[PDB]
DNA sequence: AGGACCC
DNA sequence: GGGGTCCT
């Protein structure tokens, strides 16, 4: 029981929306701002050597003509991160989201499906559509290669799918795990796919300069492991099971050593509807405590415009702040009965100011959804 | 409630 | 930054 999924990986995504709302950005070098940071940018801008997280700081002061527009506000990229998710669900019912921008479509019973259509003579007939990692020879008689390569025909067919419903461009990596197909589909990019078939396996983990670069692998553990002599994939690969079940947990430990081979067992979840609502917001400081009140009320007043949107309910509430660094903190409750209905803030505002005062940023979060 | 992870 | 997820 071998699988096929894709890996869908919007180019650039805050920047592919921004260029839709205004065209005339449209190959003009664009940056998206929120606070002082440069979230992500436009192709034609990357060329000019600006980086996704760079400072608007530093970057203008590499490129002073990078035009620059205001994302602190998700609604649209959210709402058109939905539109991608729903396309892929029409395709099979079963997609992942990474975040806004990434999903995951197990493609298995699709690829097997089509396959059943097929007579013996058009089967030799089967090209494979996108790049095929590290340039391995197609074998037509591998059982293994000829899903894979449908598996590819079903990757384009989403993107020109993204694009012509969507008006959107990005990059699908297509393999037997969602581990290798996040891989490979950053090979070529932008808007191009790669299919990896299974003798290339090794070859693209070890194409990875550190392990920190294995989608699994974070920055805390990434400081476990380089005090401890790991660095490479192999280093990572070879170190003693038994030692690195002591030091992370029997598991994390071996969990990630599987990784490190490219095996990955995990299924692809559906998503579904979200699982929580939350708006935030960050300052430079904010003392006023009273001032701290209204942040929280704008919170609120559109955060109950979301939930409004979905008609699902939600059963709990919850506060998050960050001190004056020199760690995150959140008070959590039920909302009352009485007032899950849908006036609203009136009641809602006080919840939070006696969560508030139980105790940089203000967070409102609604989670518990029924 | 706070942690680790993802984008 | 401004969002999400599942685990402990
Ligand atoms: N660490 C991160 C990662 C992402 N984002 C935001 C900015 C992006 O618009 C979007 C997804 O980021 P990706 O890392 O997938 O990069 P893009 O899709 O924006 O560009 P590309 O795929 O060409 O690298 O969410 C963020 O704020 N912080």
């Amino acid at each position: 029981s071998s699988r096929v999924i894709v890996h869908v990986d919007l180019d650039c995504f805050y920047a592919q929306v921004e260029m839709i709302s205004n065209p005339e950005l449209k190959d003009k070098p664009l940056g998206v701002q929120q606070k002082y940071l440069v979230v992500t940018c436009n192709y034609e801008a990357r060329k000019l050597g600006v980086k996704k997280l760079m400072n608007v700081r530093d970057a203008k002061e590499k490129c002073p003509q990078l035009v620059l527009v205001n994302g602190e506000d998700l609604t649209r990229y959210r709402e058109m991160s939905y539109k991608v998710t729903e396309l892929l669900e029409e395709f099979s019912p079963v997609v992942e989201r990474l975040g806004f921008d990434e999903n995951f479509v197990d493609l298995t019973e699709m690829v097997e499906k089509r396959l059943q259509q097929l007579q013996s003579d058009e089967l030799s007939a089967v090209t494979v559509s996108g790049h095929v990692y590290n340039n391995q020879s197609i074998n037509l008689l591998d059982v293994l290669h000829i899903r894979l390569l449908v598996g590819s025909q079903i990757a384009a067919e989403m993107r020109e799918a993204m694009y012509n419903q969507l008006g959107l461009t990005g990059c699908a990596g297509v393999a037997s795990n969602k581990l290798l197909a996040k891989l490979v589909s950053g090979v070529f990019k932008p808007n191009q796919q790669t299919v990896l078939l299974p003798e290339s396996c090794q070859h693209l983990i070890h194409s990875l300069n550190h392990i920190k670069e294995i989608p699994g692998i974070g920055y805390k553990t990434a400081k476990c492991l380089e005090a401890l002599g790991i660095n490479s994939v192999r280093d990572l690969q070879t170190f003693s099971p038994k030692i690195l079940e002591k030091e992370l947990g029997i598991s994390v430990a071996q969990r990630i050593q599987k990784l490190s081979f490219g095996e990955d067992n995990s299924p692809v979840i559906l998503s579904g509807p979200p699982q929580s609502f939350s708006e935030e917001d960050s300052f430079k400081k904010c003392s006023s405590e009273v001032e701290a009140k209204n942040k929280i009320e704008e919170l609120l007043a559109s955060l109950l415009n979301r939930v409004c949107q979905d008609g699902r309910k939600p059963h709990t509430v919850r506060l998050i702040i960050r001190r004056y660094s020199s760690g995150r903190e959140s008070r959590q409750c039920p909302i009352p009965s009485h007032v899950i209905q849908k006036d609203v803030m009136t009641p809602m505002v006080d919840i939070l100011m006696k969560l508030f005062r139980n105790m940089t940023l203000l967070s409102v979060c609604f989670c518990n959804l029924k």
